[PDB]
């Protein structure tokens, strides 16, 4: 399900299905199949770039929630191998819309934590739309503790609307437990890295986003409020999103300049969703090589200039 | 159009027609042209054995007259180069339902003498049906007369029904013009070869049929009188004709071996229709053998064989 402004992909693609069909649908129907379906891939291959190369950031956010994207449990398939998922936060339950495991990465062992918001409504309404709850956080914090212990690395995707406005999650302590996240992390003697894959943002997303580097495609937004809800506030309306989008600064390359991200990871055209494989790939590549200039530090340099980089947040 | 026992060739050959459409026809419609066309002609292939094998004498007389063959005029074109139509009796009229000509076969120069019955309704009616007026007999006696002067051979290929039963053919002498032709032809200095090309018989066929040689397709009947004729006469009935014509002996192998017909010319199969070029070759091919052996001897010796050949006749 392609987005608005991505039709005239769509129309092509509409084409280039019953392409199959008449390859054996019935009257003996056989026709020349490979001269049409070349013709039509490179009409749609040439349109996507008359397609993707004018969106801006309204559109970068619409992109970074298109209903067809890889969630971590994608990343994690095509790029981790070994992967045992550890559900439970001890307390009170263990909460759909945060998964963590144990993997490897190309024989190295490492944690993996992010959010999953399902692919289809079923997987949506069952995962709470990626939105956590705090014993997920409490959670999160458990499996970051382990990987500390036991000398190991931590990945972690960040791919969540944010942390749940309901009864449930204000009464178990939402900003305790965020708070104590926030705490542990920033004391751990293991490297961290942590991605912006997908949409994430608003304050909750950094229950696990606080590490030595941080990276993000480039059609992902970490805004410390929605555009919506920015709008609804400051506008005075909702329709005025685009506006909010545009002062906030919530696109990648805006936030890079900011000092605030270390690296964005190239997409394949047309947005991931397209080449999950070569998004898998490339964000695969990132975490290696972020890994790499990481371990050279020891444990002590390690938090000693982790520590640093948060002052450096904020022109002050 | 193929005869009535032809059927299964037939509605075998009506799916392979819209094969040539089925390629260019609409909505892209390029099927496997090649894999269809080659089982449906092997099954077509397969089949006309499954048909021809079984025809027997009255069939053959069909055959010989199946409304899609080559005529004179085909065999001409098929077999000789450097055609030259002299039309003109010199008396009261040319006639269409005999065409003759001077052409060369292999260089060598020859005089053709036959009929044609034209192809379509048009060139029948034009022609009379192959039914040649006397007029015309005497045009093939003075053509005749003139290739025994200039020291040429004369290639005959006979294909009528018969002489015209009308007014204006009794009027002129028929009997009389019959009567010269067949006087003159055993007098000539020249060798004669005379095929049985068709349909053919009913004794006005003779009138440029008497030579040294006489040869037969496999599928032309030469009969005294059509079965049709016969059977009227005699069975007091006309659907009785299969009947007069497994009595009377007109199939080229009865009549082989009555010492009639000097060789058979075998046809490709199915009708030598089905391929005219092959029957072409067969037909040059077996008048070049027949001139070959026949030139040795000298004109005097030419035409005292002749005579003895013409005393075999009758078993008396």
């Amino acid at each position: 399900n392609f987005l608005d402004f991505e039709q005239p992909i769509a129309e092509l693609e509409a084409k280039i299905d019953s392409l199959t069909a008449v390859s054996r649908q019935d009257e003996k129907l056989d026709i020349n199949i490979d001269e049409e379906v070349h013709r039509l891939r490179e009409k749609s291959v040439e349109l996507t770039r008359k397609i993707f190369a004018d969106l801006g950031a309204w559109q970068i956010a619409q992109l970074a929630r298109h209903p067809q994207r890889p969630y971590t449990l994608d990343y994690v398939r095509l790029a981790f191998d070994e992967f045992d998922e550890l559900a439970g936060d001890r307390a009170y339950a263990d909460d759909k819309a945060i998964v963590g495991g144990i993997a490897r990465l190309d024989g190295r062992p490492v944690m993996i934590i992010g959010h999953q918001k399902g692919r289809e409504t079923k997987e949506k309404i069952r995962r709470n739309f990626g939105m956590p709850a705090p014993e997920g956080y409490r959670k999160a914090l458990r499996l970051m503790q382990m990987a500390e212990r036991f000398k190991m690395p931590i990945i972690t995707f960040i791919d969540t609307p944010g942390a749940y406005p309901g009864v449930g999650a204000e009464e178990r302590g939402q900003s305790e437990a965020i708070a104590r996240n926030l705490r542990e992390m920033s004391r751990l003697g293991v490297p961290v890295v942590c991605t912006v894959i997908g949409e994430g943002g608003s304050g909750g997303a950094l229950a696990i986003g606080v590490g030595d580097k941080v990276n993000m495609l480039q059609y992902s937004t970490y805004s410390v409020i929605s555009p919506e809800g920015c709008a609804s506030i400051l506008w005075k309306s909702a329709d005025k999103a685009p506006l909010a989008a545009e002062a906030m600064g919530i696109i990648a390359p805006r936030l890079k300049e900011l000092k605030l991200i270390d690296s964005i990871i190239p997409e394949p055209l047309g947005g991931a969703h397209r080449n999950p494989e070569a998004m898998a790939a490339s964000l695969k590549a990132q975490l290696l090589a972020d890994l790499a200039d990481l371990d050279v530090l020891s444990t002590e340099d390690l938090k000693n200039r982790r520590y640093q980089r948060l002052m450096s947040y904020g022109y002050a």
